């Protein structure tokens, strides 16, 4: 119940989980608290302890700004920090199973949240059923979000861009120094990430960096090609300048911003982070990742293109419906409470709330490709029409155009299509399989039937995990026991994907063909 780690101690826990037991190290430092003058640089290394660390709860969550648009409703809520809020956040969990095991697999989880949220502490990041379920280890870690995490003068060490990225790498290392101590295996490790956790895992595989900390890669929803997962060196400095303005800090000096920027409390700069952009959308990262140089060495889309990138497996999925949880984050006619029928007009502002940046031909591009119906008097044809605008664009057909480039360099990828609707899931039916909502499957949360999932998410559920293992501990994400159906390599001719759901599992092929033409091939000029 206590491990003796690098920089000293540390004591665990035991959990009871389905008549077994999980030990769970919760809240382990990873890295010097990034407080004063260490705000906004790289994280420092960990210093010696000799006392036994108390691991035996969450730690601290980063500052960030916390979702309001629905107060006291749980899908909204359950994605807000369950812990308290601070600068000093680089802690990390572990989940081992008990008995503790020799040469585990290790899973290494990275949430998301737009670059501006999130936290490892969720009840859906939970490792403790998958330690239990499958023998391997579980770890995840807190990372700096929004401009505390990312914010950018490129090349000036005070401020370099890529901080939250650094903590994550800081992490990947930090189970590669002790991760054999708990009992897992440094040579197999697969980072795990959903949404902007995914996206950073796919700027892993591009980080010479990292390409020692791990051995696989799993995308879910995201990957760094997403219009909202690179800011450009552009957009970084005028952010950073505006940052600057709104905060009093505006100095010729560079790093003297940053030294102004410092003395500001932590309150303030999260105030006027949404504010650094004229427009924003439901989908603005103000601060993300950044070419910096240094964990980035070049614009990303070149190194997918040119094939520069760790050559291993990945494991690729999005959602059916990843688009229709931001319609109610500003599109109007929307609401979660009623059913969201909206007209031409509607959809027609909806498209300028989402591209306001965007020429009106864009805009009408957008709604030609989208508005020739099938049926032409089905009242919900403009409703869904722009959340799988939002959903194509933002998730699925960046998710399909990296697997393929990824593919096309002779490494085995594996897409899936995850389409079940949760049975508890707090949100309308109308927004269907929504982004974030594969996360508790993947995790095993339906393991456990406590907890008012059908028999058939249990066993959507159980099967989920099993591959998410078996491609972690083998690179082959097949459920080999209850003949299933196999789960075919995606290349970049046929790809061929999975699809994932209680009824039926099927193979299918070129996922939304003609809409990613679209948005992957002509949108990108306008
Ligand atoms: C780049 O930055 C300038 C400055 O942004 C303004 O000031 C910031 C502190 C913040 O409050 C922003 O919301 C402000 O708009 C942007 O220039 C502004 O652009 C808007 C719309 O184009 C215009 O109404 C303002 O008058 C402009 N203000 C100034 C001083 O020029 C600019 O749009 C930003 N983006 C780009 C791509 O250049
Ligand atoms: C669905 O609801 C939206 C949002 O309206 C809010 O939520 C409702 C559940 C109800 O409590 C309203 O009083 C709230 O204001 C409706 O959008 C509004 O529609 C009216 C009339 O069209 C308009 O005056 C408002 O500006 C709209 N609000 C927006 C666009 O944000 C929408 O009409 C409802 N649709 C259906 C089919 O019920
Ligand atoms: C207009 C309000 C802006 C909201 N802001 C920019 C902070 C984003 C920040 C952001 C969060 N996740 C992202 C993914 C891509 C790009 C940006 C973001 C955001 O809270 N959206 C909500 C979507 C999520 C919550 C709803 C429940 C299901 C999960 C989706
Ligand atoms: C660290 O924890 C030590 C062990 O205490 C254990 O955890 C607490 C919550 C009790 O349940 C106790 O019975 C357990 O054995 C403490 O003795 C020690 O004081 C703690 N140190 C710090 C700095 O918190
Ligand atoms: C764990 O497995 C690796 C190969 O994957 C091996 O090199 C290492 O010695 C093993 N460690 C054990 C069994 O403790
Ligand atoms: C001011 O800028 C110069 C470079 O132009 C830099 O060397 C110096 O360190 C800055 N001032 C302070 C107090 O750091
Ligand atoms: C396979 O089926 C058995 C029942 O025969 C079930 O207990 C087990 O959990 C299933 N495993 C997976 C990975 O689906």
């Amino acid at each position: 119940i206590i491990i003796a780690t690098k920089n000293g101690k540390v004591r665990g826990m035991q959990l009871t989980v389905f008549g077994g037991t999980v030990t769970a190290f919760l809240g382990i430092p990873y890295a010097q608290p990034p407080l004063g003058r260490l705000r906004f640089k790289k994280p420092q290394s960990l210093t010696k302890w000799s006392d036994i660390w108390n691991a035996t709860k969450y730690a601290n969550s980063c500052c960030q700004n916390i979702d309001q648009s629905f107060p006291g409703f749980h899908g909204s809520e359950m994605w807000n920090p369950n812990t308290d809020l601070s600068e000093d956040c680089l802690y990390l969990n572990v989940w081992i199973p008990a008995p503790k095991p020799k040469n585990a697999t290790v899973l290494i989880w990275i949430y998301g949240g737009g670059f501006q949220t999130g936290t490892s502490s969720l009840h859906v990041y939970d490792g403790k059923f998958l330690a239990r379920v499958e023998r391997v280890i579980v770890v995840s870690m807190n990372y700096r979000v929004g401009a505390l995490g990312f914010l950018a003068l490129p090349g000036n060490p005070e401020a370099p861009g890529n901080m939250g990225l650094f903590d994550q790498q800081l992490a990947l290392q930090w189970v590669q120094k002790n991760i054999a101590a708990f009992g897992g295996n440094p040579k197999s490790v697969t980072l795990f990430g959903e949404s902007a956790g995914a996206a950073s895992v796919s700027l892993h595989l591009l980080s010479p960096g990292s390409h020692s900390l791990f051995t696989r890669a799993i995308l879910q929803s995201g990957s760094f090609n997403a219009p909202w997962a690179v800011t450009s060196l552009y957009e970084a400095r005028n952010r950073t300048l505006n940052l600057a303005k709104l905060t009093g800090c505006s100095r010729e000096n560079e790093t003297e911003i940053i030294k102004c920027l410092r003395n500001k409390d932590p309150q303030e700069i999260l105030l006027n982070e949404a504010f650094v952009v004229p427009y924003g959308t439901p989908l603005s990262v103000n601060f993300g990742p950044t070419v910096d140089g240094d964990f980035l060495t070049d614009m990303p889309d070149i190194l997918l293109e040119l094939g520069q990138f760790k050559k291993t497996q990945i494991l690729v999925g999005v959602n059916k419906d990843e688009g229709t949880a931001f319609l109610v984050y500003g599109a109007p006619g929307f609401s979660k409470d009623n059913n969201s029928i909206i007209t031409r007009k509607e959809f027609q502002e909806g498209l300028k709330i989402f591209f306001p940046g965007v020429s009106e031909f864009g805009k009408e591009s957008i709604l030609f490709h989208y508005t020739d119906w099938v049926d032409d008097q089905r009242p919900e044809n403009y409703r869904e029409a722009l959340g799988d605008v939002v959903g194509d664009y933002n998730f699925i057909c960046p998710a399909l155009e990296f697997t393929k480039k990824f593919s096309e360099w002779g490494n085995n990828a594996f897409f899936y299509y995850f389409e079940h609707r949760s049975s508890k899931l707090p949100w309308p039916e109308w927004m269907g399989v929504m982004h974030g909502y594969e996360i508790e499957f993947v995790f095993g949360l339906p393991l456990e039937r406590r907890d008012q999932y059908t028999k058939a998410e249990e066993i959507l559920s159980r099967s989920i995990v099993k591959r998410w293992a078996n491609f972690a501990k083998y690179g082959n994400p097949q459920e080999t026991q209850n003949q299933s159906t196999s789960w075919p390599v995606f290349k970049s001719t046929e790809q061929k994907y999975l699809t994932l759901n209680t009824e039926s599992t099927r193979i299918m092929t070129k996922l939304r063909a003609q809409q990613c033409r679209f948005w992957t091939s002509f949108f990108p000029k306008v």
